[PDB]
């Protein structure tokens, strides 16, 4: 997150950080059982850690899981990261509290102008490197998809939205992905893609989650 604040411990409960022995993606957590990311955080082996501020700092509400299953959507295209969303079960339900809990998924998209709180623990420099401890928190407007292509020239689909600033300064950026991005208390976003990070004109671009909840609900039904 760049030009974002800190967040304060577990104010952001359904935020989690997938783990391989590192952090590598965020991810945002649906029920007890089940955890929803980015399909290009796709990788073997991973653990999800819920309750998380300090990820280098074993604080006391964390809660260690590994993932039983990955399933990556059925028609993700690594090639335009159209469909870029994953689900994860966990080995065993997460036990729910006020520090730990599930984000609710929408009943109907969100409009442009929507003021939306993005998260995660990814780079803080939009020119160099910093990678924080902490969580980080953005607020940030989804942008009309006709202010966002005229402005960034981005190949975007409908499974798709931008949310930022133009004038840019503050963006998601590497280490975010598969982060969520809640608005009006409902999940609508996933930290999909971008061009650096909040570069002028270049906003970030996010998997809009209205579009899946049908397939969510039926895979988690039956798996
Ligand atoms: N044509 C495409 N759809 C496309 C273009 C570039 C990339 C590369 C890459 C680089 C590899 C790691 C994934 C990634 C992560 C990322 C997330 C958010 C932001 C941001 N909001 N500024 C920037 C980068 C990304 O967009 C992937 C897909
Ligand atoms: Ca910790």
């Amino acid at each position: 997150i760049v030009g974002g604040y800190t967040c304060g411990a577990n104010t952001v409960p359904y935020q989690v950080s997938l783990n391989s022995g590192y952090h590598f993606c965020g991810g945002s957590l649906i029920n007890s059982q089940w955890v929803v990311s980015a399909a290009h955080c796709y990788k073997s082996g991973i653990q999800v850690r819920l309750g998380e501020d300090n990820i280098n700092v074993v604080e006391g509400n964390e809660q260690f899981i590994s993932a039983s299953k990955s399933i990556v959507h059925p028609s993700y295209n690594s090639e335009t990261y159209n469909n870029d969303i994953m689900l994860i079960k966990l080995k065993s339900a997460a036990s729910l509290n006020s520090r730990v809990a599930s984000i609710s998924l929408p009943t109907s998209c969100a409009s442009a102008g929507t003021q939306c709180l993005i998260s995660g623990w990814g780079n803080t420099k939009s020119s160099g490197t910093s990678y924080p401890d902490v969580l980080k928190c953005l607020k940030a407007p989804i942008l009309s998809d006709s202010s966002c292509k005229s402005a960034s020239s981005f190949i975007i689909t409908s499974n798709m939205f931008c949310a930022g600033y133009l004038e840019g300064g503050k963006d998601a950026c590497q280490g975010d992905s598969g982060g969520p991005v809640v608005c009006s208390g409902k999940l609508q976003g996933i930290v999909s893609w971008g061009s650096g990070c909040a570069q002028k004109n270049k906003p970030g671009v996010y998997t809009k989650v209205c579009n899946y909840v049908s397939w969510i609900k039926q895979t988690i039904a039956s798996n």
